[PDB]
This record gives structure tokens, C-alpha cells and sequence, in this order.
């Protein structure tokens, strides 16, 4: 929809916190922080894929609206993930081990804008159309 489309990274603020606050080690933040990846939004019916994909990993999540579904995470967690779509923002929400982060999702101008949220860390990340 307004979120279709192939989008490359061209910043990031706070990822490195955040992964630290999920408490991902060394080598995998090493691995995530400087990457920069792709993100390709596609949809079919009730059906939306999101595929990350960059140089030493890719992962791809394909979901239903409202829907909770397993996920293996880029770092290796396996997480209950649900998204919703409120006033124009893809919510995701992942829960493990009784913790909880936020993932956002916006369009802004001609920027797909990603807010990730653990605990008091707020890490915002900008793609925009390849
Ligand atoms: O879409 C993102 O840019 C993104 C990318 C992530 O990791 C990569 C890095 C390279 C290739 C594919 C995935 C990621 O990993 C979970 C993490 F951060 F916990 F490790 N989380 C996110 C996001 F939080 F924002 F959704």
C-alpha cells in the first residue's frame, strides 16, 4: 500500500542501544550495526511480507493483520509477534520471556520511518525508495 515498495536504509540512530538493551552480544551487534539493508514491503490479499534483507543476513516475517505468529528474530530470539495497522502506523509487537518490544512503522514524506522501542532505549531508523 502506502508502505509497497523496496527501501534501502540511509540512517540510523540508536541501534547499536538497542540491540544492547535486548541483549544481544558482541558479534551478532557488530553484524547488525553495520549492515544496511533493504526492506521489501509487499502484500496479497490478507497477506504482508516484509523481507529485510543485507551483505550477512536477511529475514523475511509474513503476517496477517491482527494475528499473532512466531518469529525467529535477526538475532536470534523467538519471539510472539503481532502487528496491527492504527492511523496509518504498522505496530509490531514482539513478546519472549515476558518482555515486550515495539517495533513502528511510518511513511513521512519520502521516508519509511522505523522507531524501535526496548525498555527506556529509542532507536529510529530511516529508509527511503531504492
Ligand atoms: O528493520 C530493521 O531495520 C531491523 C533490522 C534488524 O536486523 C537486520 C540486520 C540486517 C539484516 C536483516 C535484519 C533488526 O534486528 C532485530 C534486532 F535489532 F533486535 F537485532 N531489527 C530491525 C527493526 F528493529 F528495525 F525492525
Amino acid at each position: 500500500d502506502a508502505f509497497v515498495g523496496t527501501w534501502k536504509l540511509v540512517s540510523s540512530e540508536n541501534f547499536d542501544d538497542y540491540m544492547k538493551e535486548l541483549g544481544v552480544g558482541f558479534a551478532t551487534r557488530k553484524m547488525g550495526g553495520m549492515a544496511k539493508p533493504n526492506c521489501i514491503i509487499s502484500v496479497n490479499g490478507d497477506v504482508i511480507t516484509i523481507k529485510t534483507e543485507s551483505t550477512l543476513k536477511n529475514t523475511e516475517i509474513s503476517f496477517i493483520l491482527g494475528q499473532e505468529f512466531d518469529e525467529v528474530t535477526a538475532d536470534d530470539r523467538k519471539v510472539k509477534s503481532t502487528i496491527t495497522l492504527d492511523g496509518g502506523v504498522l505496530v509490531q509487537v514482539q513478546k519472549w520471556d515476558g518482555k515486550s518490544t515495539t517495533i513502528k512503522r511510518k511513511r513521512e514524506d519520502d521516508k519509511l520511518v522505523v522507531e524501535c522501542v526496548m525498555k527506556g532505549v529509542t532507536c529510529t531508523r530511516v529508509y527511503e525508495r531504492a
